[PDB]
DNA sequence: TCATGTCAAGGCCGATTATTTTTTCCCCAAAATCGCCGGTTTAAAATTCCCCAGAAGG
């Protein structure tokens, strides 16, 4: 009923078998994999993104 | 070094485990069938005993 919901429980799926499951032509599991990965460090601040608009406030201040 | 298809599930087969049913084996008792031996009966074959004729010897 909710998309919070449902993200949790597609995390909790991965995490559980999508990841866990061995795979049928490297035949391992893709965390051990993920362990051998070398990825390069993530900045520090994320880019941002978020909507970005130009308003004006009402003469009252509404 | 570019770019470059990959992974999971379903179905089928084989092997193993569990449950049920059927068949066999061993031992004992009773009945039936079959086998062997002996005796009896029937049929066929063999031997010995009396009178007629022929042949041989003195």
């Amino acid at each position: 009923e909710s998309i919070e919901e449902l993200n949790f429980l597609l995390h909790r799926w991965l995490d559980q078998v999508a990841n866990r499951k061995p795979n049928a032509t490297t035949g391992i599991s893709p965390q051990e994999r993920w362990a051998e990965e070398s990825l390069k460090p993530l900045p520090l601040k994320d880019y941002d993104t978020s909507y970005l608009s130009y308003r004006k406030v009402h003469w009252d201040g509404s």
